[PDB]
């Protein structure tokens, strides 16, 4: 799809068989992820953002389908506000920026 | 131009007479510049990212060339980590998200 920038753009996201919502973000290296409950190990991490650091768990290889297409990356679970699908994710269903 | 994401996607903004970097964002509502010296009357402000708040200063009307699109809004002012260009400026230079 194209998506135009009057409205924050959010897609549907499955991840660990539960759907939600969550923002493309093009400022975003990596994928951050509301609490949730995700299969498998992960490992302590912390990321920055405007007002500070953040703890996170971080999963490896977790399979997300972002608005049908399907990709497989890191994705960090954590006290983030908003669900964030970073650039990480954003090169492997093909999104671009344009203008 | 098209901007694929497997590196930031930095453009060369003018504000204020300055030449600065930026980061073209769909995942910020406004627009957050670092701290710089802007001509004019600002407004004291707070905004929320991934680890807390800033205390911006707001500037209202501000005119930006961002990679030769001009543009004029609103720009945040303060300690933000990154120079980032937000949906308030990114619809009026028409760029769009696409996958
Ligand atoms: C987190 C999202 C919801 C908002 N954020 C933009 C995101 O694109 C931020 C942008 C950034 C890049 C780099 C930075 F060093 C800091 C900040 N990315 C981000 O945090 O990325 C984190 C995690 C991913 O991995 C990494 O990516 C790089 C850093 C790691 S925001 O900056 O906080 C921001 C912007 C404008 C704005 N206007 C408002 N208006 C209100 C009045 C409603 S609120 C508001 C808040």
């Amino acid at each position: 799809p194209q998506i135009t920038l009057w409205q924050r753009p959010l897609v549907t996201i499955k991840i660990g068989g539960q759907l939600k919502e969550a923002l493309l973000d093009t400022g975003a290296d990596d994928t951050v992820l509301e609490e949730m409950s995700l299969p498998g190990r992960w490992k302590p991490k912390m990321i920055g953002g405007i007002g500070g650091f953040i703890k996170v768990r971080q999963y490896d290889q977790i399979l997300i389908e972002i608005c049908g297409h399907k990709a497989i990356g890191t994705v960090l679970v954590g006290p983030t506000p908003v669900n964030i699908i970073g650039r990480n994710l954003l090169t492997q269903i093909g999104c671009t920026l344009n203008f």
